[PDB]
Protein backbone atom coordinates (compact mmCIF):
# COMPACT_ATOMS: atom_id res chain seq x y z
CA UNK A 1 0.00 0.00 0.00
CA UNK A 2 1.91 3.05 -1.02
CA UNK A 3 -0.85 5.91 0.52
CA UNK A 4 0.38 3.40 4.12
CA UNK A 5 3.91 3.65 3.41
CA UNK A 6 3.75 7.24 2.36
CA UNK A 7 1.90 8.19 6.24
CA UNK A 8 4.59 6.37 7.53
CA UNK A 9 7.33 8.67 6.34
CA UNK A 10 5.15 11.41 7.50
CA UNK A 11 4.79 10.35 10.76
CA UNK A 12 8.11 9.74 10.91
CA UNK A 13 9.07 13.19 10.26
CA UNK A 14 6.52 14.56 12.77
CA UNK A 15 8.09 12.81 15.72
CA UNK A 16 11.47 14.10 14.74
CA UNK A 17 10.13 17.48 14.74
CA UNK A 18 8.94 16.79 18.23
CA UNK A 19 5.58 17.15 17.14
CA UNK A 20 3.41 16.18 20.07
CA UNK A 21 2.07 12.87 19.99
CA UNK A 22 -1.68 13.86 20.33
CA UNK A 23 -1.17 16.26 17.12
CA UNK A 24 0.30 13.65 15.32
CA UNK A 25 -2.48 10.86 16.11
CA UNK A 26 -5.43 13.75 14.52
CA UNK A 27 -3.24 14.73 11.78
CA UNK A 28 -2.41 10.98 10.58
CA UNK A 29 -6.48 10.79 10.54
CA UNK A 30 -7.11 13.90 8.52
CA UNK A 31 -4.30 12.60 5.81
CA UNK A 32 -5.34 9.08 5.85
CA UNK A 33 -8.73 10.98 3.74
CA UNK A 34 -6.59 12.59 1.37
CA UNK A 35 -5.61 10.59 -2.03
CA UNK A 36 -1.69 10.13 -2.54
CA UNK A 37 -0.68 12.78 -4.32
CA UNK A 38 -1.48 15.38 -1.64
CA UNK A 39 -0.01 12.95 0.95
CA UNK A 40 3.32 12.86 -1.32
CA UNK A 41 3.24 16.33 -1.64
CA UNK A 42 2.78 17.31 1.55
CA UNK A 43 5.58 15.34 2.27
CA UNK A 44 8.09 17.51 0.35
CA UNK A 45 6.61 19.99 2.11
CA UNK A 46 7.52 18.85 5.47
CA UNK A 47 10.51 18.41 4.51
CA UNK A 48 11.28 21.58 2.75
CA UNK A 49 10.00 23.39 6.21
CA UNK A 50 12.80 20.92 8.11
CA UNK A 51 15.43 21.99 5.46
CA UNK A 52 14.89 25.22 6.00
CA UNK A 53 15.10 24.85 9.89
CA UNK A 54 11.77 25.96 10.35
CA UNK A 55 10.41 25.92 13.84
CA UNK A 56 8.78 22.50 14.82
CA UNK A 57 5.66 23.88 15.89
CA UNK A 58 5.28 26.62 13.18
CA UNK A 59 5.65 23.16 10.58
CA UNK A 60 3.06 21.79 12.68
CA UNK A 61 0.70 24.92 12.29
CA UNK A 62 1.23 24.68 8.70
CA UNK A 63 0.89 21.37 8.22
CA UNK A 64 -2.64 21.75 9.30
CA UNK A 65 -3.70 24.63 6.81
CA UNK A 66 -2.47 22.55 3.87
CA UNK A 67 -4.52 19.32 4.70
CA UNK A 68 -7.89 21.25 3.93
CA UNK A 69 -6.54 22.50 0.11
CA UNK A 70 -6.30 20.06 -3.13
CA UNK A 71 -3.17 18.80 -4.83
CA UNK A 72 -3.17 21.72 -7.36
CA UNK A 73 -2.66 24.57 -4.36
CA UNK A 74 -0.69 22.21 -2.21
CA UNK A 75 1.88 21.45 -5.52
CA UNK A 76 2.21 24.95 -6.56
CA UNK A 77 2.85 25.92 -3.24
CA UNK A 78 5.94 24.14 -2.81
CA UNK A 79 7.01 25.00 -6.28
CA UNK A 80 7.09 28.80 -5.23
CA UNK A 81 8.69 28.20 -1.34
CA UNK A 82 11.37 25.85 -3.75
CA UNK A 83 11.96 28.93 -5.55
CA UNK A 84 11.62 31.46 -3.34
CA UNK A 85 14.59 28.88 -1.23
CA UNK A 86 16.96 29.15 -4.59
CA UNK A 87 16.68 32.53 -4.39
CA UNK A 88 17.66 32.81 -1.19
CA UNK A 89 14.46 34.37 0.50
CA UNK A 90 14.83 34.51 4.61
CA UNK A 91 13.18 31.37 5.76
CA UNK A 92 11.06 33.85 7.79
CA UNK A 93 10.14 35.53 5.21
CA UNK A 94 9.29 32.49 3.00
CA UNK A 95 6.80 31.33 5.79
CA UNK A 96 5.25 34.51 6.50
CA UNK A 97 4.50 34.84 2.37
CA UNK A 98 3.49 31.15 2.52
CA UNK A 99 0.81 31.88 4.97
CA UNK A 100 -0.49 34.60 2.92
CA UNK A 101 -0.63 32.21 -0.70
CA UNK A 102 -2.90 29.60 1.49
CA UNK A 103 -5.61 31.57 1.44
CA UNK A 104 -5.47 32.90 -2.20
CA UNK A 105 -7.33 31.11 -4.68
CA UNK A 106 -5.69 28.26 -7.66
CA UNK A 107 -5.72 30.57 -10.38
CA UNK A 108 -4.08 33.37 -8.64
CA UNK A 109 -1.26 30.69 -7.29
CA UNK A 110 -0.54 30.12 -10.82
CA UNK A 111 -0.47 33.05 -11.87
CA UNK A 112 1.99 33.90 -9.12
CA UNK A 113 4.08 31.13 -9.74
CA UNK A 114 3.94 31.92 -13.74
CA UNK A 115 5.19 35.49 -13.17
CA UNK A 116 7.92 34.41 -10.94
CA UNK A 117 9.25 32.01 -13.62
CA UNK A 118 8.91 35.10 -15.90
CA UNK A 119 11.39 37.05 -13.94
CA UNK A 120 13.61 34.60 -13.21
CA UNK A 121 13.80 33.74 -17.54
CA UNK A 122 14.35 37.42 -18.07
CA UNK A 123 17.12 37.58 -15.01
CA UNK A 124 15.61 39.86 -12.37
CA UNK A 125 17.08 39.88 -8.86
CA UNK A 126 16.45 37.82 -6.23
CA UNK A 127 15.23 40.75 -4.14
CA UNK A 128 13.30 42.33 -6.88
CA UNK A 129 11.52 38.62 -7.60
CA UNK A 130 10.96 38.96 -3.84
CA UNK A 131 9.17 42.25 -3.56
CA UNK A 132 7.08 41.88 -6.73
CA UNK A 133 5.47 38.72 -5.57
CA UNK A 134 5.09 40.53 -1.99
CA UNK A 135 3.30 43.08 -3.89
CA UNK A 136 1.10 40.82 -6.01
CA UNK A 137 0.36 39.03 -2.83
CA UNK A 138 -0.87 42.11 -1.03
CA UNK A 139 -2.39 43.34 -4.04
Amino acid sequence: DYQEALLELIERLLRKLNVDPRDIKRIEQQLRDLDIYQIALLLLIILLLRKLNVDPRDIKRILQQLIDLDIYQIALLLLIILLLHKLNVDPRDIKRILQQLIDLDIEQIAELLLRILELRKRNEDPRDIKRELQQLIDD
